[PDB]
């Protein structure tokens, strides 16, 4: 049914989209300000890492912070095979997607990382309010020449 | 008011109540969790140590595998289940936590728990591809595996 409040939902979630669209496709330079695209006290960060508890970075100075080391560590990051999915909530998206570019963390040698991520996008007044990215930490490991646990699962059908 | 978005309502609204059903199975019922997905469908974890997924092919190789599971985990519970609608009417997503004993062979007793998303996409009513994505080191912490620890110089606090 059309109605005003319908369209308004539409609205919402058709702006909301183009701001996911426009992250996912922010590369090189353009990273210093993707910060922009947040709330004041918006959230940003890595919900899956070894400790077990999420990197969290809080607020629209801290991100750009952030990014100066994101752009020091994946100097040349892009994202590829964007699946960009709505939700019943014009104000919550998921993107599935891969990454993949050079590694430079000190202490470790020069790597390439490739990984598989599960990004949530959550908005208020057309900005991100929360975004969390979920990955398999393992291969950041390999990546970084750590050598990676292994569970033996015995018996498991075959 | 069209035939085929209403056709579309209903699909999601049926598939819905699947991922539902899924989520809420527990205990014997597990046993019989196959049963939601196509004679070909697929499950398993798309997060794993290997890097590779451990993909369990087929509605009966599914039901075995519950067996299995049953087993290493045996009181297991999803909570805080949230689901996720998309535009597309054969694809879910949810976000959950999920927690219990894991009884592996030759790992000591341990308390699992973990945050999961996973993937559903139906065909035909049933479930044609689940796939689950977790974070592999609190299983690595449940069964007593050292987790190396990532040093992150120079990261803004
Ligand atoms: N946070 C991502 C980062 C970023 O640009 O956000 C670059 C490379 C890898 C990290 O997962
Ligand atoms: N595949 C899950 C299993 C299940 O019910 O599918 C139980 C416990 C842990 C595993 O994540």
């Amino acid at each position: 049914e059309n109605t005003s409040e319908n369209r308004a939902q539409v609205a919402a979630r058709q702006h909301n989209r183009k701001i996911v669209e426009q992250y996912m496709h922010t590369r090189g330079e353009a990273r210093l300000k993707r910060h922009l695209l947040f709330t004041e006290d918006g959230v940003g960060g890595l919900w899956t890492t070894d400790s077990g508890q999420p990197i969290a970075i809080r607020g629209r100075e801290k991100l750009g912070e952030h990014a100066v080391w994101s752009l020091q560590c994946f100097p040349d990051w892009v994202w590829t095979d964007i699946q960009i999915f709505e939700t019943q909530d014009p104000n919550w998206f998921w993107v599935e997607c891969r990454g993949e570019g050079a590694i430079v963390f000190p202490g470790y040698p020069r790597g390439q990382y490739r990984n598989h991520f599960l990004h949530s996008f959550r908005f208020e007044n057309g900005l991100i309010k929360e975004q969390r990215e979920f990955m398999n930490p393992c291969e950041q490991f390999r990546s970084l020449g750590i050598e990676v646990p292994e569970v033996r699962r015995d018996g498991l059908p075959s």
